[PDB]
DNA sequence: TCGGTACAGTAG
DNA sequence: AGCTACTGTACCGA
């Protein structure tokens, strides 16, 4: 909103625009930041009471750990490698099927505070963003192919809605790709901006940030240390 | 009342069923999109509430449809299958000593000519019974069966055993576990009789499941059998 | 004493490089501190052993009858073993207490129950010194104290005091990734409600194990031959 | 309680 | 960011 490339450079020493999604600089820029693919944890509610669910508390401590250590752990598994492997082919096939042009984007922060950001799978020539998924199980691709909007995983929905909150955009493509499918290997939908989600982020996210600052202060740390 | 023949299998898959051995390439091919004994508990599963299909049933529903449309199936539980493969012969040789019946290895067996439903027994016995001979990856699981008997693990395996009897049209089935790590007495088994309650469940539930699969396949322009051609 | 253990296991405690074949052999069939939570687990209503408890029951019986144990946490143990020396050194500096490394400790001659402390302290306390695989877990404890992790570790700590007949126990976490202040610890006092729980539930669990072993023609001790 | 299913939680 | 896959608790109707 008042975010500028210079602010990023002065705080992190990193030139945004030169960041090629997945490189050392990209990992560095996400440290301690409430990000799209993880925000489902922030909006998670107890079924009774007000006590934070374990998944919310776990993400809370994960972000704080990133601030105080200045690092994030690396995990590897077949499903993760699969998604990484076919992302490029998914995007190309999406462009060919939909007829829209996709531009790759590095991280996008909501504002100058750098507390909140998303890393879109692409930005489209029609003003929509793009999220791709390449399910490791053909089962889960089939679930999306047959069910569509109502079949979308709640984590992906929170991720897509958060991306619209961050970028101030109004619509986001959600595409699934399976290279193993003989036919019908690509399926996508358009997810509209949901103001119920926007209201939820406007309420829960700033409170999550204040809670983090309180926690950092208790232990003698301050947000930003991960970048110095 | 099956009208299934080896020629039907050969024409639509290209595979000689008589040459099939459990775990081979042809074995895996012949199981694509097919409702199998080890997975049927998903098909006959009932909701926690309401009248809709339970989550686990919808998952298997999507799993089988995916096999039809991709022509492949992922290899899960590699460690346990390799363990079972390593001790297949020893288990069988010990089972034959203890029981006093001879075991003949079997290819995949389909219920009927539609090739929608099948089982793969660990052997067929000289007394007319089929055989399930597991080599549990964890000794804990062997011990559970050793001490609790049939009643302890009926939740996990009764459906599978009954389905094998539904497929083969047999009246009884051996359910056995072998654990080579046991210092002595590493074989335990029970005999399970054909249960007509389970047979009635398969007769009403399975065909409906098949019909809903064909509906979904048609919705995306696929037909059962594309996995084999 | 080591000579009694040597006579019954064929393993000399003074040796044991950890965690070798002999290290794992000593725990076979033994109710251990980090697994005791399974023994003390109750159903929400009634008296039937919950699945966790039955699972552990069968796991232990399998260890006696097979004389082997599967190995988990290859990644987590490799992390801990790398930093165990630096963890202890920093704990000694912070606490002002000196730590002696301790082999396995059995509660009694029956050798049915044991704990494996990360050290025995000069003030008389025991030590649990963990290097959590995630910095997330370090932070949970750093900010929440023992209230944040009592769910997971109170049983293990209390059981260790039950086994050793000690009155207090250090619970510490070390994280080398922390830019500063990478050691956090609390002192946990002996809880007599936990002691009473063990005095009741542990003996009956052992009795039920021996009953099952006798049913299948096995006896405790066979794993060490 | 029994005999199960749904899903939070979390490793990898 | 990447997507399961397994464990254990919550939950549900009889
Ligand atoms: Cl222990
Ligand atoms: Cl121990
Ligand atoms: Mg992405
Ligand atoms: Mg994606």
């Amino acid at each position: 909103s008042h975010m500028t490339p210079d602010i990023i450079l002065q705080r992190t020493g990193i030139d945004v625009r030169a960041v090629e999604q997945g490189d050392d600089a990209w990992h560095k820029l996400r440290l301690g930041v409430i990000t799209a693919s993880e925000v489902h944890n922030v909006i998670a509610k107890p079924r009774s009471g007000k006590k934070w669910p374990d998944m919310k508390m776990s993400y809370f401590h994960t972000l704080l750990a990133e601030v105080c250590t200045g690092v994030a752990p690396e995990v590897n598994a077949k499903a993760l490698a699969w998604g990484k492997q076919y992302e490029n082919d998914a995007r190309t096939l999406f462009e060919f099927t939909s007829g829209v042009n996709v531009t790759e984007s590095p991280i996008i922060y909501r504002d100058e505070s750098m507390r909140t950001a998303c890393s879109p799978d692409g930005l489209c020539s029609d003003g929509n963003g793009l999220e791709l998924a390449c399910p490791f199980t053909s089962r889960d691709f089939m679930k999306f192919r047959l069910g569509g909007f109502e079949a979308i995983k709640s984590a992906y929905m929170a991720q897509v809605q958060y991306s619209m909150w961050v970028t101030r955009k109004n619509a986001w493509y959600f595409a699934n790709y399976d290279p193993r499918m003989k036919r019908e290997g690509l399926h996508y939908v358009v997810i509209e901006r949901d103001e119920k989600y926007m209201a939820s982020f406007d309420e829960i996210v700033p409170e999550f940030i204040e809670k983090m600052d309180e926690a950092l202060a208790e232990i003698g740390f301050v947000f930003g240390e991960q970048w110095r």
